[PDB]
Parts: structure tokens; sequence; C-alpha cells
């Protein structure tokens, strides 16, 4: 049995009684099988190898934090190129493109809300800010209306392509608009919104656009160099693109708490740092939303772009997409009940059903230890390929199976999500 | 030479052509020398020994996500532990008092802000949120009112203590005002404000009382295990204290980049929460303000902790906070030319002088590659002691013989700051 602390020992216990804790706690309490490629999301590689890079990595940038550049250059130099690279495979301006670091996925977003929020209300003293983003966006947008009290306007998709219709925003462009959004590809669905016909309207309006690619990071950019067709735009390329997101802890490979928000040129960027000179402690500068900030993360972040090279990411794409296509392909001629939602051209597949009730599906398997993304409006669910769950040939036959066995069988609800939140520190 | 990468090599290097330069970096570009005791924060420990623990752990818990609970159990049940030792640190109520975790020190103010502006805003309904801090406060509150759009207003200070004036916020109380702060200690002079004599004027005015011990951490606690004498109160056994900051990452020697904020109850954090049910790929409900977690991070402070344990965080009070008083009594007795900031109590250091010109002077040492943190209103500079520079023997001498070497001597800045930010990635 392994042994909790409701509180710090008495003694302090050796390191070698605490890594052996360290695997009690992964051999004991069960959990669900990532290594086995049977969750969609969370670890995207797994690699045994891989994790001992960033590993070492941490360890000699352990101690790096990215307040202190005069301390710590190296983690600078590193940040610097990091985002360098990334904002290559997004095509931006080689003059003024420039752009920055972040934590999670979701810093990335809010950053890019904030840069619009006080360049709107800069440039056109907009009090009332108002952002527009698809019901297919990511929670990312509905925080940002959240926290800084800006007004989020959702907008209905098209029902047979399933990507956004490019006419109902039209209808909600105001004086308190500051930007648009194009999730690229999209979370529930992973089909990439009209983008290439997206940075056209942009420019009409002289709004913001930006890129949700925080999901598609390393897929979309190299689904040209994998050898792929008749791919639309969904970068910078597009003149009415302003801002792009991009996590790199996701299909980068990169230390989990990684991602990137990219601009056009740095008069954007301007407007989501934080300036204090008043401070009496000295005067302020978080080019984020962070004080302090872990630079061995980056580091392990910078050391696995290298490993991999533009070679990697190719090799990664064809075998991730690849598993998505085959996946896509043996539920349409295979699994006639399941229908794929819009047409997925990357590595996340979405599908419905109104033959079998797909809440309960979804139970059949997690049940079996295979856990599908559960979604809403409408009723489905989705498996965002990775590395692991890129051996896919298992969980065809698995889904149809289970598929046989359903056949084969005879509020406000704010209140309630609160309750799992507090569950987590028991 | 390093090799620089504007972009993605044609091919991956391999992992040991990486580690190689990963070595390079530390040793070729010169950096401020923290590993011997020169810098004033930034790194606490430092310790190889402890590094490596964390390093380990890191590699166990590489690909730890706390988005998903079901998917890392362990992750889990050791959040739920290290909030719950802090808590004990604290005297938080064995009985109501619950707790959460967070990334910087920066973000668990935040949440302590967000906490009271959707509170008064639903008890109150508040629709111009007021926060009132002292001068001497952190730059994390200046931020939520920033993002937030909260009014923050500033509360001079008592000449002679350096504490704060209970008087001058009386004075501020207004039907808008949703907190009232107390940093203890504050950053700029590492002195505690009026706590214990605070927790009586929040049960007045019923605002709820946050305290910033971001920076005192696991010193403040075990001041009173380590042996020291007249000690005020700056936790929750005051009943008028609400919330409580505290970054594990400083002194606590957790890896960087992990702090926790605490509550007297859980209807306090309920409304730091963010939760949105309508949301089509799910129904997000994020306990912080981040997307996906390193879980990685969190694990590493739950190692220290337990290999620490209440005789660690003692004999490193005992060494830190000694070495501290050391370095004041030097000043006073000898460095006649200097002046304490009020009467730092714990292992954080301020003077000043009108004597000399601090602001040569600081440069004077910075040249030596001795850093001190400049500070502002009033011009002075201070030292907050880690176990690295809590060898302090050598710095006093040589700070007096910097002293020694000064007396032997015959616009909107707001512009500026964004310059050195952008300058990050080039």
């Amino acid at each position: 049995q392994l042994m909790n602390f409701p509180q710090l020992p008495s003694n302090g216990i050796p390191q070698d009684d605490v890594i052996e804790e360290l695997n009690k706690l992964n051999d004991l309490i069960p959990h669900t099988q990532w290594k086995e490629g049977k969750v969609s999301g969370a670890v995207y590689h797994g690699g045994d190898d891989l994790i001992h890079l960033q590993t070492i990595a941490y360890e000699k940038y352990c101690v790096a934090n990215q307040l202190h550049p005069d301390v710590f250059p190296a983690v600078r130099k590193m940040e610097s190129e990091v985002v360098s690279m990334v904002l290559r495979m997004f095509n931006a301006p080689s003059d003024t493109g420039c752009g920055t670091t972040t934590s999670g996925g979701t810093e990335s977003l809010l950053l890019a809300c904030l840069s619009a929020k006080m360049y709107a209300l800069h440039h056109r003293g907009i009090t009332e800010p108002e952002i527009i983003a698809p019901v297919t966006a990511h929670a990312g947008f509905d925080k940002a209306a959240y926290y800084f009290g800006m007004k989020l306007r959702h907008v209905e998709l098209d029902p047979t392509t399933y990507q956004v219709d490019l006419g109902k925003v039209k209808k909600f462009i105001n004086k308190n608009t500051v930007l648009l959004v194009g999730s690229a590809p999209n979370f529930p669905h992973g089909i990439a919104d009209d983008i290439e016909g997206l940075g056209k309207i942009a420019q009409k309006y002289k709004l913001p656009l930006h890129v949700d690619s925080c999901l598609g990071s390393f897929i979309v950019s190299f689904m040209e160099k994998a050898g792929y067709k008749n791919l639309p735009l969904l970068d910078f390329r597009v003149p009415g693109v302003t801002s792009i997101s991009c996590d790199t802890h996701k299909y980068g490979f990169a230390p989990k708490g990684s991602s990137v928000i990219m601009y056009r040129n740095s008069d954007l960027r301007m407007h989501q740092y934080y300036v204090n000179p008043a401070w009496t402690g000295g005067l302020y500068g978080s080019p984020t939303l962070a004080g302090s900030r872990p630079g061995a993360i980056v580091v392990g972040c910078w050391a696995t772009m290298v490993n991999m090279g533009e070679n990697g990411y190719i090799e990664s794409c064809q075998e991730i997409v690849g598993a998505a296509m085959k996946f896509k392909k043996y539920i349409q001629e295979n699994i006639p009940d399941l229908d794929i939602m819009g047409n997925p051209r990357y590595s996340v597949i979405s599908f419905s059903s109104k033959t079998l009730n797909i809440h309960e599906l979804s139970d059949r398997l997690s049940k079996k230890g295979w856990h599908f993304n559960a979604l809403q409006k409408p009723v489905a669910l989705h498996m965002a390929f990775t590395r692991l769950s890129a051996h896919v040939v298992d969980e065809i036959c698995d889904i149809l199976r289970t598929t046989v066995q359903e056949l084969k069988s005879e509020g406000v609800a704010d209140k309630l999500i609160v309750g799992f939140l507090d569950a987590l520190y028991k």
C-alpha cells in the first residue's frame, strides 16, 4: 500500500524512499492506459527515448526562470529560436512577423483576445469589447469574455460541411466587434473552418483574424510536406490573418505546458503585454500573464524540435494522419451505423449516429477502457490521434464490435461542474 | 561556438548532439553567477541533489496532465496532498479550510482577485469592482485590475515602521470595495504589514482579506518552529483572514512554476473557477485559468516537501533567516552609511541611503557581478536571501568595500518597457 501525507512528515524521507513511492503510485492506483493508445489526446507521443531527452534537459535548466534573462541567457536564446521556427512553419512575414511564447494553449488564446481588446480600445476606444467565434471554437475564447468582461457571440455552422457560415458572421459585425476567430482545426470535429476565404473578410471590416491552430500545430503545417494535395490555407500566407495560436506541447511532443502565440507585426503583441513602471517594487513587465516561468519547460520544447527536425514531423504527420484516414475509411466502408462529421482532413476524427444512442455507446467503450471525447450539440464523440493511438488497426475492430453489441440489445447543470472541481483536493 | 536555429533543421539531430549543445550553452554564453549566491531571488536552493530528485520525478510524470485526472490519478492524489500540507502550515480551518494549486505566484493572486470580483458581484452586484492594497504590494494585484478591469487603489505607508497605515485604508471603504490586501511579507522591503490587527478590520466591513505570502512561503510559517519569538500572526488563526497566497517554487524549493492559493471555505474558490457547459466541444471546467497543465511540475513539488519534511524547512529557515539577520546587523554595526528599511524580521533585507546615490551604487555592484533588486519610491535596493546567498560572510565585506569606493569619489517611460520585452525574441 502507498503512504499518503495530510501534512509534512516529522522528518524528511530519503530520496530513495521517495522514488519508490513515485513508482508505487504508478504501479498501484489504476488509470487509463494511454501507453496503449486508448486516449484521444492527453499524451501525444509517449516515447521513452524522447521523454529521456527533455528529462536531462530539464535537469540542465531546472532552476531556469524566464523572469531573469540576465541570469538565464541561454533560455532567452532558446525561446527566440523556438518562436522563430514556429513562425516559419506558418509562413509569417519574414519582415514584421513576430511572436511570443506561452504556457498552456489556453493562455495563448487569452493573449490574442487581450491584444484585440486593448487595441480596439486604443484605436476605436470601444468600452464594450465584442468577440465573435464559431460554436465549434474552444473554451479558451469563452474564458477571455468571462475574464476580460468581453461579449462573446457564437455563430452557427453549415449543416453539410460543418465549417463556419461566413454569412451569419457578417450579420454580427458591430461597432463593438474587435476580432473574428477561425478554429483550424477545431477541437470538437477536427475540421478546419474556411480560412483561405476568411482572410478576405477580415480585410473588409479591418478586423483582426485569429486562427486557433492549437490542435493542428505540427500537423496542418506539415500536411503539405507530408505529400498531401488539395489543402486550403491556414496561416499568414492569407493576408487577412492577424494572429495564430499553436500548442507545441500537443503535436510538437514538447514537454506539456508549452504553446506559442504568433502575430504579423510587433505592434499587435504590444497590446498583450503588461506594463507598470509606477510599481514600487521596481517596474514590472510581464510579456505574458505570468510572473516567474518554468525555464526548463521551454528548453525541453526547444530540444525536441531540433531532435525531430523538419523530417521528424513529416514521418510524424504521415503516420498520425495516415492512421486517422485509415480509421475514417474503415468506419465508412465497415461500421455502416456511424456518420463522419464533415470531412476531417487531419488527425482528428469525429462522428455521430441516430441509429444508436451515442451517449450509451461512449459508456460501452469507456467500460472497455477506451476513452473517446464526449461531445455535445450535436451529441457525438471523436478520437484525436496521437503516436500511441496511431496503432489503429486494433481499435477499429474494437469499435465495430462495440457497435455490434449495441444494436444487439433490445435544469441548471452549472452547479454540478463545480462539484468535481472541488473533488480534486481531498 | 554554439549553433543557432532560425528554423527546424533539415534532419533531426541525435539526442547526443543536443545535450552537447545544451552544455555548450551553459558553458559559453556568460550569465549571472547564482550558484555563487550573487542573486537576490531567482534560484532559491540550487542543490545538485535536490534538482536530481525533481528531475527523475519529472521523468516519471513527464506526460502528466492535470486536465485528465482519470488518466493521471496519482497526480490528482499528490495535489490534494500538497494543498493539504500547505494548509496546515498556515493553520487553515481543519473543517471548511480548502485550497487549490496554481502555476506562478502571479496566477495565485489573480485567482484571489477574481474570487472577490465574482463574489461581490454575486452578493452585492458591484458593476464597478474596486481593489485596495498597499503601494508595497505586488504587481500581481496591479495586473488583476488591468485584466479584470477592476479599480486598484494604492495606500501609503507609515514612514517609521514602513508597515501599512490601517487608517488611510478606512478612508477608501466604498460600495465598490471588494477586497483588502496585506502583503506579508511584501516584495520591496520584506516587511510583514500589520496582519494580526488587520483580521479585525476585515470583520468590520465584511470584506475579504488576502495575505500575499508568496514571498514568505516556507519562512514565515516556520519562523515559530525555528525558535523565534515576538512574531505577529500572518495566517488563518486570524479570523479576519480570507485567502492566502504562497509560492512553493520560491522558499519551498519546488520546481519553478508552482504556487498555491488558499481559502477559509469552498464557497470562495467557487468563484475562481470557470464553468461552461454550453460549449459544444464538451463542458469545460478549469479550476484555474489554464487548460492543459504540467503534471510533472506539481509532482516535483510534492516530492521536495516530503524529502524536506517539517525538519527540513526549519534547518532552512534557521539558516536563511540566520544569514539575513547577520547581514542586517553588519550593515548597522558596520557600513554606517546605509539605512535599513523598517524592521525586516525575515529573509528579505532592504535598505537605502541619502549620503550615497543608491542608483549608482547598484551599478557599482552589478559591475562586480552582484545583483541586488533595484527599487523605487523610495529609491532603494534589497537582497532576498536564498540557500545560495546564505553564504553571506562574503558579500557583507563586499558591499562595505563598494560603499567605501563610493564615498571615495569626488517623461512617459511606458514606451520603453515594451522595448526590452520585444527584445526577448530576436
